[PDB]
């Protein structure tokens, strides 16, 4: 039954290739559905007579194609990144005071329009598109680099889905154009996490740089060697993830990556950065549909720059100002913004230093709290006095000047998009050297060390700040940078470096800040704010579905909520989330 | 040709990182606004400077070619699930043809002011369709090699842009998608007025400039590349123009649509050169795939219903009741009265036809007047021996039936596969009939012979197009000798040509309401003479446009207020359009 199936569908002569690997996929997988799907499948070939631009022969975008399109609207799409400055930079405590982070994330206000952006955009473009381009190419001898590139970056859009809402279409997803099923069930997240871990290992085994050329790839250039090294990187990422919820196949997954053929990102020569380009910040209509820019950078200098920058959270600048942190001046800058262009950082005034010199307190923003809310002291400036006397609308009296800001050098239409760093690796390995996993003989505290050292140079390579040198480091990692002497003590240090380190990669710096319990946030009820938190007390961990979904996605929802006790809540803990 | 302009066309041809649609685009920026060729020459350096090395960002990996791009605009005319809601929720409602669905009772019927659903349009096509379209215009514009691909991209940018500017007025479009092209994201909106003269004047150009010798056109839904029918369409969209604007300006009406007629390939005289978008058979659908899905019709999706069991497409009284007074042979081809207890969620199959029981038991249509919706009021109902004996069987069957006494759009226009329409025949033959009673210079044919032939093409329209059974000789003749017949004053030829086209323009619900507007027939009125007046939150008056998207004040903020101050300060969908006039 099985075998006659599958000879009539690959000799159905108006499917498509992806059609045809999808339904001949779907056999394999659940044999008892051959009637099934023999007969959606014919459906499907009777409903796309011959030379179908009414499907296909347009809008050919080839796979390649599809994986440039994938890679730029990772950080590029503007309606998406709306996400990160709304709700993930306040739950890490690293953004506080724009209107927008205070008010969604800040103030714990349930939008589902805002939750949903992350699920409306992968599921109607890049997840979809690269799910179509998986099939075209899967089973093909020439084209297993294509295949296995978008196997991993399927793996990584899938990563960033599951770790916001938890249970979500997967196995099923993107079936609508390839199968005619377009009301996809929501696998487990455990299950998910399982594929997962099989996808990363088999990408890593297919890839062969004798074959196709890889074309469209905006991290690495097509060098499929990288390309290994990003996958076995991930299965670190998600073997720590998973450590604390099935601590032996953690272990088992994370050992298993460190042996594959490859190797994992030991440097930062192989960091996966995707490449953005220089162009203009509007939030015009036509913005909308353009990925070549930084998109979150964008949103990061605001659609209301001078009134509603990105303001730190104290949480964030506390630990980088009462550390010494040499980062803490090359992240953030106090800045007079009174001759600010409305369309890039341009002529601002950089405060920082003379606020140093006068002894000026620095104002960051608690969890919870506006630019305006509490007012802060300000001080007489030099050097916008000076300014005044041929700009005469500068006023010389700074107030939430005072209040530090994201620096200019993280407001760049090209800043990279960060996918994974050889920075987080390190810090992944000296967690499971303290759990006493078999990684290699390196100790957890040079690993530690190379890490730090790693995020700083980060912040260098990338994004152009001012180096640190081997002293200035010294001086810190020894200080309050060190390592610490107890367990609790060096898996705190550990991931309050990568929660630093993760500040460009908002998905990321959520998800281990959930897992890990690092850094131990509190709620902005406790810095007085409790009053406001109409979502709840508890920072939320993880968003809701799309009321979409309830609707017209029913049964698949339903069968989600129930697995959660009958409830949709973002204080319910994702399957990975234990104690 | 002045001395600043040429100076900086110069330097901009000879920026080594602009590629050519956007040099082009620049070379007739020099020529619309020759003053602003120090700003101009500006912006091209700084982006020049911003794509050193760029191709695969820039356009070399994801280059959609610019036949690709027709393809891609002619599915989202009328497969963009977002977009149809409009319609829905406003169109059929402004024409009085649908009423009694939530949605169109609530947005339309009761003139509710939503800006995001108003915007549909507006940020459907300047984010996708219509950008793409002028993006591929100039990367085939002055080409000699393109001349076909690059003629049929500018009809079909007039077509979109006449959609919108049909819709909100004044609108970008001389600067429309210049933000890739020139990195400027803040377009003027143009003056009807200048709208509707640069279609005649792209149409026309684009008749002469088509050349069967040159490129094949290969991702054309429309006409699969046939360049005659393209020049056919053009002609016959000068002749929808041209009669628009015959109130405001009457003697460039009369010229153009005289010269449209005489023009290279003729007008659509004939149903095989229909302009009809194909769509094909896929699964009705509102979930997240869906929505990026343009490749069946999803207007019949939504008439259908996301709530199809509670909120069907209900016929408004004006409609049905002309139909069903003038003895109308579509009145039972447009709509049904339907049980649908055993209807699936997403087809109308296994729906149960009470239409031919109702008229054996003298059972009252009810159709939903302009305000009303399908359970207010609540109307009589009967007991149905269908259902009776079906609900012995099925106990989840009602045999006393309620709302299906009110009548319901039929199935036929209820398909993925219905076609998409831009312009038939049909229309042609009313355009033809109204130039005459103008006594325009038109042809030989008597008005009331154009008519009848218009009359008698919008019904096999819906033989040939969506499997309506079809009408005879003896049942046309009947209908048009008694109420379907032509008139004898000006006024009554006038009303019965405008009355028919809307009948006609039913599957066409931007024309529709357009031709409502510029005609002034059929003669509506306002909700509030069925005795919904005090529901009219937006307005007592029928609004005669809808308003832009407010972020355009925020985000266009000095085009957006140049606009709104030629209304009085205000965007007023009270405010009639420029073609607009008593």
């Amino acid at each position: 039954e099985r075998r006659r199936a599958r000879r009539e569908i690959r000799h159905l002569p108006n499917l498509n290739r992806e059609q045809r690997r999808a339904f001949i996929r779907s056999l394999r997988d659940d044999p008892s559905q051959s009637a099934n799907l023999l007969a959606e499948a014919k459906k499907l070939n009777d409903a796309q007579p011959k030379g179908t631009e009414n499907l296909y022969f347009q809008s050919m975008i080839d796979p390649n194609a599809q994986l440039t399109t994938a890679q730029l609207q990772t950080y590029g799409d503007l309606s998406m990144m709306e996400i990160y400055r709304n709700y993930h930079y306040a739950f890490t405590q690293q953004l506080m005071g724009c209107w927008n982070t205070t008010n969604y994330g800040g103030r714990h206000t349930l939008d589902n329009n805002e939750m949903s952006r992350i699920w409306t955009s992968f599921y109607t473009q890049s997840l979809k598109n690269i799910i179509d381009a998986q099939y075209r190419t899967a089973e093909d001898a020439e084209k297993v680099n294509i295949n296995s590139v978008l196997r991993i970056y399927r793996v990584y859009l899938m990563s960033i889905i599951t770790d916001t809402y938890g249970d979500a279409p997967f196995s099923e997803a993107g079936l609508g154009f390839l199968e005619g099923k377009f009301n996809p069930k929501y696998d487990k997240q455990e299950d998910i996490y399982n594929a997962f871990f099989l996808e990363l290992e088999d990408a890593v085994n297919k890839i062969d740089p004798t074959k196709d050329k890889v074309t469209g790839d905006l991290i690495y250039a097509g060098d499929v060697t990288k390309w290994q090294q990003l996958a076995n990187s991930l299965r670190l990422r998600f073997a720590m993830r998973i450590s604390s919820v099935n601590p032996t196949k953690a272990q088992t997954e994370f050992e298993n990556a460190l042996a594959a053929n490859g190797g994992v990102i030991t440097d930062a020569s192989s960091d996966a950065l995707i490449k953005y380009m220089t162009i203009a910040f509007s939030f015009g209509q036509e913005a909308y549909s353009d990925y070549r820019g930084n998109s979150l950078s964008q949103l990061l200098f605001g659609n209301d720059p001078a009134n509603n920058p990105s303001y730190l959270c104290s949480t964030f600048f506390n630990q980088l100002y009462n550390s010494g942190d040499p980062r803490t001046f090359k992240i953030s800058r106090c800045y007079y913004d009174g001759l600010m262009s409305a369309t890039s950082p341009d002529n601002r005034v950089d405060i920082t230093q003379e606020m140093i010199e006068k002894g000026i307190a620095f104002s960051p923003r608690d969890p919870g709290a506006y630019s305006w809310e509490p007012w802060p002291t300000g001080y007489d400036s030099d050097i916008c006095a000076e300014l005044a006397v041929n700009n005469p609308s500068v006023t010389a009296t700074m107030a939430r000047e005072v209040e530090p800001k994201l620096a200019n050098n993280f407001l760049k239409s090209d800043n990279p998009g960060v996918v994974m760093t050889s920075a987080e690796v390190k810090f992944l390995m000296a967690e499971a050297t303290v759990k006493k996993w078999n990684v290699g003989s390196v100790s957890a505290e040079d690993l530690y060390k190379q890490g730090v050292r790693a995020a700083i140079d980060f912040l260098t390579d990338n994004y152009g700040c001012t180096a640190t040198t081997d002293a200035e480091f010294d001086a810190f990692i020894q200080d309050k940078g060190a390592f610490g002497h107890t367990d609790n003590q060096k898996l705190e240090a550990i991931n309050t470096q990568a929660w630093i380190l993760h500040f460009t990669n908002p998905a990321e710096c959520w998800a281990n800040v959930r897992r890990s319990g690092y850094p131990k946030l509190k709620s902005p009820a406790e810095y007085g704010f409790g009053q406001y938190l109409t979502g709840g007390t508890e920072i939320p961990v993880r968003l809701c579905y799309p009321v979409l979904e309830s609707s017209y996605n029913k049964k698949s929802y339903n069968e989600a909520i129930e697995r959660m006790g009958g409830t949709d809540n973002w204080h319910s803990l994702l399957w990975w989330d234990t104690e």
